[PDB]
């Protein structure tokens, strides 16, 4: 009775719409006799799923040939994917600045597995940092301070990865974090437990508020390289490259008055430059004074060996694994974020689905543009985004990465059913 998600699949877009054809009259002429249950089990476990792929959300038969008759009579152009079914999605767990007001109410309500997440990390946040992080992912303002912001988007980060494993049967196939995100990449990664990735976020945020008002920062549309060279000629010891997001991409940290005055010099050379909202100025010598501490507060959290492809942005080698001990943290919150070289090692090993488990996209485009560069057809997909309706949880989000070709286990969505004489189009 309720709505079942059908696949469909083809070489190309006209050809998909030829399958959506058949298929609508078929179900049109058996409606009576096939169960709506056992025709999606078979679209999605008894169809070996061609290049361009569709799906279509409906309740009942009527309504799968009405939804199947709008693609079939439609002119949309469907991407094809872009993975092979042979490897997981990356997960890319970006930073702080994807907050919203309530941003967990929906997901609350429609995963139990987002909600059975939260509920664990609710007791250690609150141990830890001293607020609900329950109340503050539902409250009708959004979370603020540095201190509540960082265990919130961490708990948020990590209740959508495990949905999107024990609801709808998604392993990744690697993680990369960039700078907070690498708490949640841990944590995913099998680095760390839930519980001292909660420590290693909720204790460093802590410490952060210790250092606020400390520098400034600023975003340039200029490669790493080229803002170093501008640096140091113009004899700049104060404000250093904090993160390099993308090829042609940087993120600078240092003194407040130096970083507004680099920003104003980009801005009439009409160069993309904008100051970023910070209290502090993180993977710069202004985190100099807390790292001392942080080791110390971090001296207990518990490292394993990752079992998930880790692709450090804190590390000189991101295809090298970490030992996420304390003095990893304090590299992760002092050393550049090299978020491009670590997207740029996933994808020469030969990822093209990466998927952002943030409450709103930060580094989709930080993705593509590392993608244009290999000159590579990949996908940078966002798990939620700001305000959008969630009405069946994250089912949208699926359908995303199966659309993209990322593997999966169809056997958590359609676990059983009978095969139904459903038509096979020709090759």
């Amino acid at each position: 009775s309720s709505p079942r998600l059908f696949m469909l699949s083809s070489t190309s877009s006209d050809a998909l719409r030829q399958t959506a054809r058949q298929l609508a009259t078929w179900v049109e002429e058996h409606q009576d006799c096939v169960a709506a249950s056992d025709l999606a089990y078979t679209l999605a476990r008894g169809r070996a799923h061609r290049p361009v792929r569709t799906a279509v959300v409906a309740a009942n038969l009527p309504e799968l040939v009405e939804g199947l008759r709008e693609v079939a009579d439609g002119d949309a152009l469907y991407d094809a994917a872009v993975g092979h079914g042979d490897r997981g999605p990356v997960w890319v767990f970006s930073g702080q600045g994807s907050q919203w007001a309530a941003m967990g109410t929906q997901l609350l309500a429609s995963e139990p597995v987002f909600a059975a997440t939260i509920a664990k990390l609710e007791p250690v946040i609150a141990a830890e940092s001293g607020f609900s992080v329950t109340e503050a992912i539902t409250a009708q303002q959004t979370v603020t301070g540095i201190d509540k912001v960082q265990p919130a988007v961490f708990a948020v980060q990590v209740a959508l990865a495990a949905t999107m494993e024990q609801t709808y049967g998604v392993r990744p196939g690697a993680v990369v974090g960039h700078s907070m995100g690498e708490s949640a990449a841990a944590v995913v990664a099998g680095a760390l437990s839930l519980e001292d990735a909660a420590r290693v976020i909720c204790r460093r945020s802590k410490l952060m508020t210790r250092i606020a008002g400390a520098g400034a920062m600023g975003s340039v549309e200029l490669p790493a390289k080229q803002v170093n060279s501008e640096l140091m000629a113009r004899g700049i010891d104060d404000v250093v490259v904090s993160v390099v997001a993308s090829p042609q991409s940087t993120v600078i940290g240092g003194t407040s008055d130096t970083v507004r005055d680099l920003i104003a010099r980009w801005e009439q050379r009409d160069v993309m430059a904008r100051e970023v909202a910070v209290d502090v100025a993180f993977h710069s010598p202004q985190v100099d004074p807390i790292l001392d501490d942080l080791a110390a507060a971090l001296a207990d959290i518990a490292p394993m060996t990752p079992k998930v492809p880790y692709y450090s942005a804190t590390l000189f080698d991101p295809r090298e694994q970490p030992v996420c001990d304390g003095a990893y943290w304090v590299d992760n919150l002092r050393n550049t974020v090299q978020f491009a070289a670590a997207v740029q090692a996933a994808m020469e090993d030969g990822y093209r689905v990466f998927a952002e488990l943030s409450p709103h996209p930060l580094l989709t485009h930080a993705v593509e543009q590392t993608g244009r560069s290999l000159d590579m057809s990949v996908a940078a997909l966002a798990g939620m985004r700001r305000e959008q309706p969630l009405p069946h949880g994250l089912r949208g989000l699926l359908t995303e990465l199966h659309r993209a070709g990322a593997a999966l286990d169809y056997s958590a969505l359609y676990p059983a059913g009978r095969l139904v004489d459903a038509p096979l189009p020709a090759w």
